C-alpha cells in the first residue's frame, strides 16, 4: 500500500471521513484521488478553513481534520489557532512541505523549520524523518488532538511522500483506541464528595469543557442535589448550564475584585471544566475573600498549574460531573430562586439597540438554535437575553481572536443541520473572516448571519473609556455595505433599520433555505 | 514581605526544604539569608547537581529543588535533563538571570531567550514577566513538575526580584493541593477487567512509573491473580518487581522483533507504566504477532499518542494498578514457575567477569541494597543476578545519557539513609561526572561505587560489531586511576584485581563510615 | 559515492581534518572507516570536548568540527556552547540520531525535535529531511559557523543515513568559497576617517573579535597614529593588543558608570570587535558623559542593534581595521605615555599572593606564551602582571560559564605546538571540566596548569559583599587534592606552598616534555 492509501485508511478507521481545506502544490498528492467516503469543504482564507473545523469540531464533540498550504497557509491560520488553544478544540492541522529533494535549497514553498512556526498555540507539532513514518505520525496528531486536554496539533509532510511505500506494519495502528475518561481514585472523591455534602453555601462555577464533555445535564443534577447558584466562568467560549434553570446566575464579570465579591459568603466553591480564572479588565483585589474555599476540577494541567488560588483534580470532565451529581447527598436547602426576566429597553421606531435585537432573537428563534457570538459590546446583554435550555448553544472565540464566530458558525451548522444556527456578529468582527460567507453559500449549509452595525469598533471604545484613553486613532469602521459583501460571496442579504423591518427580515430567514445576511443599524454607543 | 520571604514560604508549605545546587552571581540574592529549615547540597559541575537531585527525587517520589547559575549552570545540567525527562522526574530546576535593568543590553551573565534553553526537554520553561510574580511562577513550576506524568520544568528569576515586594495575596498559593491521582471510569474499567479475566494466556510488562508509583506490590497482587508472566519493559531505568517472584521473566530486548516473539502466544499483554516501547537496537519485524493484543497502561498522553499498536489509557499508576490488582479474578490457572538461577560463569585468580562481580553483590549486599547501573555492556547479565525484592532497589540512566549513576547514586543514599547504595558504574561512565564523589565525601553520604575497569567502552565495540564498523577511533580509555581521583575528592578508595580482592574490598566498604569507591579490574570484551 | 564518503571529502576540501569526539552508538556509522588523513581526538566528557575544540578554533581562527551523541551528549555541551556563542567560536557541532525508522516510536537514543535543543545558543540548527541531504546540510554548517559574525552551527544525522548513496550532483560543495571580508563603502569610510582624524582627544576600545581577526598588528597602527589610548572591553574574552605598548590603557571595568567617567574627556570613543558594552556587576549611571560620542565597528548585527549609545558599522574586522590604520592622518599630538609596572605585593614564607604568582609566571615564562584564565576572583591583577606582546595571548570564559579553560588550554596548546599554554584555574573552576585533564595526558599536549588553591569561590565571597548578602551556603570548597586528580588523569603533578616552590615547580613544568599540574596554595580572600 501506499502512503496515502494507508493514511486515508488510518483516518477513515479513527472516524474522520471531512477534510476541511484551502490547496497548495505541496498539498496536491495528498488530495489527488480524493476517496469517494471523504468530503472536501473549500474555503477561501485559511483563518476561515480553521474557524469552520473549529465550529464543526467543537460543536461535533470529534477531532477535526484540517489541510493547508505550507508555511504561508498556515501563518494565515494562526490567529484562528490562538482560539482553538483556548477552547481545547482537537483540530489536526496538516500541511504540505516540499518535496524532500529541495528543502534544502528551501525553493519556493518550503516551509522553513517547519515544526516551531504554529508553536506555541498547539499540543504536538511534527515534521516526519522519512515517507514511510507519516502513516504513524499522523496517529500521533490524531490521538494527541483527541487526548484531554484537547488541542489542536500540527503536522507537516514533504509532499513526495505520499507515492512512497508504507510499512506494513502500520495497520495496527488502525484501530488503535486512547482513553482519558478518568476520575479521581475512590478514597478522594469520598473526602470530594464530604466537602461538597458539608458545605452551607456552596456555589458552582462552570467553564467551555462542560459543554465540550456534554455534562451540561449532570451539572444541573448537581447543582440541584446541593441547590446551589450556578455561574458560568468568565470569557465563557462556550454555555454549559441551561440560562433559565432557577439555579442559573449568568456570566462572571472578568475581574478578579469583581469575582471574589461574588463569591463572597460562599464556603465552597466548585469549579468545573474552566480555567481559574479567564480575567479580562485589570480589576485588582483578592482573589477570594476570607471564607471562601475554591475546588478546581480541570482537564487541564495547565490550567491546575497556573491557578492563583484553590485546590485543583486534573481529570476528564465528563467522568467527573458524572460522578459527583450521582454521588453527592440531596441537600434539604431550598433551591435557589429563577433570575426575573430582563428588562425591555425603550425603543423607538429607528435603530436597534442590542437589548432590542437579543429579545426578538430570543421570541422568534427556534427553543434549539446555536448562537455565535462575535459582537463584542454586546455580551452581558446577549447572555442575559437568550434563553439557552440545550448543550451546544452559544459559541464565543475562546482567546478574543475576532474572524472566528463567521466561519466557526457556518461549521457549527455543518454539524448540527437541524438546529437553526444563528451568528450575532458586529460589523468590526464580520471583516476578518468574510471570505468565510462564501463557503456557506457553495455547499448551502443555512447559517443566519446578524450584523450588528453601529460604524465603531464599541468594545474598544469602551475599554478606552476604561483605560482613560484620549486620541486613539483606528476606532471607526464607517462605509461597509454588508448586503453588498454577502451579495458578492452568493449569499442572500436582508437590512433592517428598524424594529419592524427586524421582525421581517428574521421571519424570512427563519424561512429560507440557504444561508442569510441580515444587517441589522445599531445604535452608537 | 519580600518575594524572597513568600518564596521559601511557599516552598516549605509544598514540602520543599532541600535545594541542590552550584551558585553564582545572579543566584546570590536568593541563596543569602537561606532559611535555617532548608539544606543546601553544593556539587561542584551542574550535571553533578541535577544527577543528585534526580536520584533523590526518583527515590523519594517527591519533587527535588535545583538552583543553577544562568545559561551556562543551566546548559551543563542539560545532559542531566535529558535522563530527566525520560524517567517523568519532579525536577524544579531554577536558576538566576541578570538585573532587570541589564537585561536588555546583554551584560555578562545575561540568559539569553532563556525559557528556549532547556527545550525540549522540560514539561515547562518560564522567565517571570515581574518581580511580584516570582511567587505565582515558582507555584506554578513546583505543580507542573508535580502532575502526571512528572517532569522537569524550569524557572529562571531576575537578580533583583528577590528583594522586592511580595503581593499579599501571594499566600492563596502556600496550601493548593492539586491531583492527578486518578483512574478509568467505573464503566470502561469493568471492561478492562472483564478482558483480562477472560484472557487464555495474558502476559504483563512493566515500566518506571510502577516504581515510581510504588505500584510494585499491587503489581504482584495483579500477576498473581491472573497467573501471569511478568516482564520489564526494555531500557529499563527502574526495577518495577521483585526479581525472584516466580512470575518475573526478566528485562525484554530492546526489539521490535525480539518483543513480538517473547510475546507470541499471549493473548493479551497488559503494558503498565512504560512506554510502549523503548526499543534501542534496530530489530526489524512485527510490532505483535497474530493473536496478541496489547493495551497500555500510561501516566504520559506523549507516550500513548505514540505507541505504533494498542489500546492506551492515560492516567495515574498507582490509582490503576491498585483498583486492577483489587478487581481481577483469581484465575484458577498455574501459578507460573520461578526462574532458575543463573549459572556461575568460570572464574580464574585474574581479572574479574562481570558476572562474577554482580554474583558477589548479590551474596554480600544488603537484602535491602539499591543499586545502580551505568556499566552499559553488563546489563543483561546485572538484571539476572541481582535478587532484588523491594522498590526503588534499581536506576538506570533513562535517555541513555551517561553521567548519571555517579551523582544520582549520592541523591539516591541521601535519600534513603538506612538502604546501602551500591553504584556499578563502567570506567568510561565513572568520567562524565567524576567531581560528584566530592559531595559524597563532604556531607558523609555513604554511597558506595564500584567501577568496572575494563579500559575501553565497552557497550561501542559491541554495537560496533552489530553495526559492522571498522576503524572506529576514540574507543578506548586506558590509564586512569580511579583510587588518586577518589583520594582527590576525598572519597576513601579500594582496588580489586581479582576475586579474593573484591570480597576483601566489599567487605571493608560495606562496614565503612563514609563513601567508598573500588576500582575493580574486569576483563576486557 | 556514499553518504559518508561525500561528507568527509567535504570536510577535507573545506579545510577540516581533525574530529573532537566523545563516541555513541548513533555515531559509529558516521565514525567508522575513519578516514587516514583525519584524526580524532577523544575527550571523557561533553563539556570537555567542546572546550578543547573551541580553544582548538580560537587559536587557529578556523571551523573545528565536533561529534557528540544523540540529545545527552549534546547537552552536556550545552555550557561549553553558551561561550562559544559570546567568544563567536567557529564550531561545527554535529550529533548522531536515531535510525530513521525508529524515530516516530522516540527509540532509547532519539534526540528529540533535535534542532530545538541547542537554541538559543547556535547560529544555524537542523536536521536533513533525507539521507541525500547531509552533505548540503553539512556544507550550509560549515559556512554558517564560518559566516561573519562567526559562531557555533549544530546537525543532528540520523544513524542510517551515512551509508546511503550521495547525490553525484554534491561534487559542487566541494570548493564552495564563501567570503564575509567587507569593509564599509569608500564615502561612508572617508566620513569616518576625517571624524577620526579631526578628533581633539579620541579613545579607542578593543574587542575579543580584534584578536580573532588578527587585527592586533593594525589597530597597534591605528592607535599609534591616532595617539590614542587603547582600553579592552570589559569581561574580555581574548587580549586584542600589546599590553606593554605605550597607549595600553588595560581593561575596562565592568561597569556602566565606571566606564562613562573613564571615557569623560575623550570626544570619540572607537570601538572594534567587541560588544557595547559586556558589564557584569550593576553599576547605574550615564552610558557616556557629555561631550563623548561613541562609534562602534562590529562584526555582529545582534551587537550593532542593542548597544545602548553610538552608531554602529556592521562589517569585518580584520577589513576595517586594516582600512582604518592605513588611512588615518598621523595626529601631531604626542604618544600616550606607558603605564607603570605595577607594584610588588608584600609577600612571606607562606601562601601566595596572586598578584605573586603572575609576577612569577611573567618573570619565567616565555615572551610567546599563551595564557588562560579562570581564576574568577583574580582577573584585575593577571591583566596588569602579564605581559602579552602578540596576538592570540588570552582566553577568558566569554559567557563567563566555568569550564572552559582546563579543555581549551588544551585546544589551544594543540593549536599552537610551539608556544607554551599557561592555564590559570581557580581551586573552584579546575572541578567542572576535570576530566579533560586525561586528554592532554593522552595525546600529549603539554600544557601547563596552574591551579590557584585558596578552598573557597572566592569571586562569589566578593560579590556577596558587593549584594550586600549574607548566610549564602555553598561557597566553600575544601578538601580538594589535586595532585591526585592529575594523577588520576596521568598528568604530572606538583605542589607549591610558598614562593620557593612555586619557582621550583614552574622550572620543573617549563622544562617537562608533558602536560603538568602545579597545585598552589593560594591567599584565601
Ligand atoms: C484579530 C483581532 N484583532 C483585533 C482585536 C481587538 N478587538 C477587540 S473588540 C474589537 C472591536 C470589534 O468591533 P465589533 O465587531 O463591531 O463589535 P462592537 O465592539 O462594536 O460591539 C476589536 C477590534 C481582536 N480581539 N482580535
Ligand atoms: C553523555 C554520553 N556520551 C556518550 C554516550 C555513548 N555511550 C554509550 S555506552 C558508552 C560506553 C560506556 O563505557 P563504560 O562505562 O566503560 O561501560 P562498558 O560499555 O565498558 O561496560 C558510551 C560512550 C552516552 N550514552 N552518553
Ligand atoms: C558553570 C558555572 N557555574 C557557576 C558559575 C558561578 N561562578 C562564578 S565565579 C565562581 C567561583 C569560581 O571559583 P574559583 O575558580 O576557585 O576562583 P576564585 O573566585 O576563588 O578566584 C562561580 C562558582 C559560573 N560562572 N559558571
Ligand atoms: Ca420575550
Ligand atoms: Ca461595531
Ligand atoms: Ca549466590
Ligand atoms: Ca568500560
Ligand atoms: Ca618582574
Ligand atoms: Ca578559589
Ligand atoms: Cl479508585
Ligand atoms: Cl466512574
Ligand atoms: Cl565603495
Ligand atoms: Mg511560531
Ligand atoms: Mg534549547
Amino acid at each position: 500500500a501506499s502512503v496515502h492509501g494507508t493514511t486515508y485508511e488510518l483516518l477513515r478507521r479513527q472516524g474522520i471521513d471531512t477534510v476541511f481545506g484551502n490547496p497548495g502544490t505541496n498539498e496536491l498528492p495528498f488530495l489527488k484521488d480524493f476517496p469517494e467516503d471523504f468530503r472536501y469543504i473549500l474555503a477561501l482564507q485559511e483563518a476561515c478553513v480553521v474557524g469552520i473545523a473549529d465550529g464543526y469540531a467543537q460543536a461535533s464533540r470529534k477531532p477535526a481534520f484540517i489541510n493547508l498550504h505550507s508555511a504561508a497557509g498556515t501563518g494565515n491560520a494562526m490567529g484562528a489557532l490562538s482560539n482553538a488553544w483556548n477552547s481545547h478544540s482537537p483540530l489536526i492541522v496538516t500541511a504540505g512541505q516540499q518535496t524532500r529533494a529541495m528543502i534544502g535549497v528551501e525553493a519556493l514553498l518550503t516551509n522553513v523549520d517547519a515544526a516551531n512556526l504554529p508553536r506555541p498555540l498547539v499540543k504536538w507539532s511534527y515534521e516526519p524523518a522519512s515517507a514511510a513514518e507519516v502513516p504513524h505520525a499522523m496517529s500521533r496528531a490524531i490521538h494527541m488532538a483527541s487526548m484531554a486536554p484537547q488541542g489542536p496539533v500540527y503536522l507537516s509532510v514533504p509532499y513526495d511522500d505520499w507515492d512512497k511505500d508504507a510499512d506494513p506494519q502500520s495497520h495496527h495502528l488502525f484501530d488503535r483506541h486512547v482513553s482519558s475518561s478518568v476520575r479521581l481514585n475512590d478514597q478522594d472523591l469520598d473526602i470530594l464528595v464530604k466537602a461538597l455534602n458539608s458545605a452551607s453555601n456552596p456555589a458552582i462555577v462552570l467553564g467551555p469543557d462542560v459543554d465540550a464533555a456534554n455534562a451540561n445535564a449532570d451539572c444541573v443534577m448537581l447543582a440541584e442535589r446541593l441547590k446551589a447558584p450556578v455561574w458560568v466562568a468568565p470569557s465563557a467560549p462556550r454555555c454549559p448550564f441551561p440560562t433559565r434553570h432557577p439555579c442559573f446566575r449568568g456570566l462572571m464579570p472578568a475581574g478578579i475584585a469583581a469575582i471574589s465579591q461574588l463569591l463572597e459568603g460562599h464556603d465552597v466553591v466548585l469549579v468545573i471544566g474552566a480555567p481559574v480564572f479567564r480575567y479580562h479588565q485589570y480589576d485588582p483585589g483578592q482573589y477570594l475573600k476570607p471564607g471562601t474555599r475554591l475546588i478546581s476540577v480541570t482537564c487541564d494541567p495547565l490550567e491546575a498549574a497556573r491557578a492563583p488560588m484553590g485546590d485543583a483534580i486534573v481529570a476528564d470532565i465528563g467522568a467527573m460531573a458524572s460522578a459527583l451529581a450521582n454521588l453527592v447527598e440531596e441537600s434539604s436547602r431550598q433551591l435557589p430562586t429563577a433570575a426575573p426576566e430582563p428588562a425591555k429597553v425603550d425603543q423607538d421606531a429607528g435603530r436597534l439597540h442590542p437589548e432590542t435585537v437579543f429579545d426578538t432573537l430570543n421570541d422568534m428563534a427556534p427553543e434549539n438554535a446555536i448562537y455565535l457570538n462575535e459582537s463584542t459590546s454586546t455580551t452581558a446583554q446577549m447572555w442575559q437575553r437568550l434563553n439557552m435550555r440545550n448543550p451546544g448553544s452559544y459559541y464565543f472565540c475562546a482567546a478574543g481572536g475576532l474572524g472566528f464566530a463567521l466561519p466557526a458558525a457556518i461549521g457549527v451548522q455543518l454539524a448540527e443541520p437541524e438546529r437553526q444556527v444563528i451568528a450575532v456578529i458586529g460589523d468590526g468582527s464580520a471583516n476578518y473572516s468574510i471570505s468565510a460567507l462564501w463557503t456557506a453559500a457553495q455547499y448551502n449549509i443555512p447559517t443566519i448571519f446578524v450584523i450588528m452595525n453601529n460604524g465603531t469598533y464599541g468594545a474598544l471604545r469602551w475599554f478606552a473609556g476604561v483605560l482613560e484613553a484620549e486620541n486613539v486613532p483606528g476606532l471607526d469602521v464607517p462605509g461597509i455595505d454588508f448586503r453588498a459583501l454577502a451579495k458578492g460571496y452568493g449569499v442572500q442579504a436582508l437590512k433592517a433599520d428598524n424594529l419592524e423591518q427586524l421582525k421581517g427580515s428574521l421571519q424570512e430567514a427563519l424561512s429560507a433555505k440557504g444561508p442569510v445576511l441580515i444587517e441589522v443599524s445599531t445604535v452608537s454607543p
